[PDB]
DNA sequence: CCGTCCCCCGCGTTTTAACCGCCAAGGGGATTACCCCCCAGTCCCCAGGCACGTGCCAGATATATACATCCCGTACGCACGCACATCATTCGAT
């Protein structure tokens, strides 16, 4: 029951509205605990952020690459 | 670098059990006496061990060959997301 990775990621940030930006783990724990994702879930989430930040709609407030915190950037 | 928690930290109770001060007993550590029996001292000595030679052996030493193993590639599954058409929703016309 997993649609395209665009949707839960933005939903997860909406769940915990950190103004400083959500740290990489905060999304990772919730979406796997809440929904059901494939055996290689964590790998897909990391590059999901990586491609998502390249699209520019999300802002990494702290850290470099995937290791930091990210923000919806409205 | 980032983050993440929890698990030590100060701090406030409050219990107590160390710490004190005193009293007592006697075991035993410290001290003396007696001595015998025990190890050092000699002489003689004689065979155990050491210095020297010696070879034989096997211990080695070298050969060739089989086998065990590792890494990479290969293939192949698979579950996957992306992409896609289709199904279903939505704006306009009705």
């Amino acid at each position: 029951d997993h649609p395209k990775y665009s949707d839960m990621i933005v939903a997860a940030i909406q769940a915990e509205k950190n103004r400083a930006g959500s740290s990489r783990q905060s999304i990772q724990k919730y979406i796997k605990s809440h929904y059901k994702v494939g055996e290689n879930a964590d790998s897909q989430i990391k590059l999901s952020i990586k491609r998502l930040v390249t699209t520019g709609v999300l802002k990494q407030t702290k850290g470099v690459g995937a290791s930091g915190s990210f923000r919806l950037a409205k």
